[PDB]
């Protein structure tokens, strides 16, 4: 593909896009068109002529079948409490966290989440679980969820369009748990491994 | 720009896009998405080389919540050597598995595939790495690569319509590999962390 052609394309995705910026109501449509807009903005600044045979051998296989979707979620301890999130317009908590996102590795999804949601820079020390949600939480959809032992740095936190609030818990004061996101069950497995009094868990 | 780069721009744009399909309550925010996605799809067929039947696979929505894909394998270590299978139609070898089917749980995804694929009967001993295919084998799709160390039980290797061969190799007499399944690299990081000399691997 020639340079010409592709700056066509980046040119009319850019206006779809900026259309998106101007109209939409939405704070996480503007979010994603945000999103779009840097990424095709860097494209624009990079376009070139592109090698079409080594594209196409780089996208193989080309062949995909859906799987369990990807969760992820974040295990914080400060004084013996475990870190918890409520949604907004939300009665109920859970570890943070969400939908593992393309583009990202598995550490870097948690950490991306975090952020988001607790306003918190992160390190990730180790992952202690992968559940599944149908042994768990049965839902219409199966996730395969990853639980990252997680250190907050340095940040603040800030209710959002995502957070309503974040708070500490002790495992024996927990508040109304997000059932679909993280059960009692899990929280006492997860102390449990972070506490080295089991192996990493595994479905 | 980069041809791995203009892949993960793509694939990164299809996830945004799709969640935007997905989530969106604004039917202009949907023709919005509707137009991208038209754009990428065009954009795709201009930039690769790769036939109708190749552009439609990777167009093809897979799932309605774009997240990464699962991926399992079996690291089998047998006299200091390891399992590598051999498909049908093919020439090089990769560790057993395959895509995380939903309906399993990951253990069991990896049971089943290797009893379907080996002819054995097995334990998974413990996950050894999550590898991201973006830093490791860049393909269309982004995969979390899980690697279990597994022990075989009962059974028979009997070549099947799936897998032509299978045999055992040594570490430093690895034969030419599925590298968008595994890698040299990868092979030789799951050996260091199979043998104790590092923890588990994660992206």
């Amino acid at each position: 593909m020639k340079t010409s052609d592709f700056v066509k394309y980046l040119q009319r995705m850019i206006a779809i896009t900026d259309t998106g910026l101007t109209f939409t109501k939405d704070p996480f449509d503007r979010e994603r068109y945000e999103d779009l807009r840097s990424l095709l903005s860097e494209m624009l600044n990079q376009a070139s002529d592109l090698d079409s045979e080594e594209v196409a051998e780089v996208l193989k296989p080309t062949s995909a079948y859906a799987t369990p979707l990807m969760d992820v979620r974040a295990w914080i301890v400060e004084d013996e409490k475990i870190c918890l999130v409520r949604g907004q317009g939300e009665d109920s908590w859970a570890l943070p966290g969400g939908f593992g996102e393309v583009g990202y590795s598995p550490t870097e999804n948690i950490l991306k989440e975090i952020e988001e949601e607790t306003g918190f820079k992160a390190k990730v020390e180790r992952l202690l679980a992968v559940f599944d949600t149908n042994r768990f939480q049965l839902q219409s959809k199966q996730y395969t969820k990853f639980v990252f032992g997680c250190k907050l740095l340095d940040g603040q936190f800030q209710e959002n369009q995502e957070i309503a609030d974040l708070q500490f818990f002790a495992i024996d004061q927990l508040p109304n748990l997000s059932e679909k996101r993280i059960t009692k069950e899990q929280i006492e497995l997860l102390w449990q491994v972070y506490q080295g009094h089991r192996g990493q868990y595994l479905d």
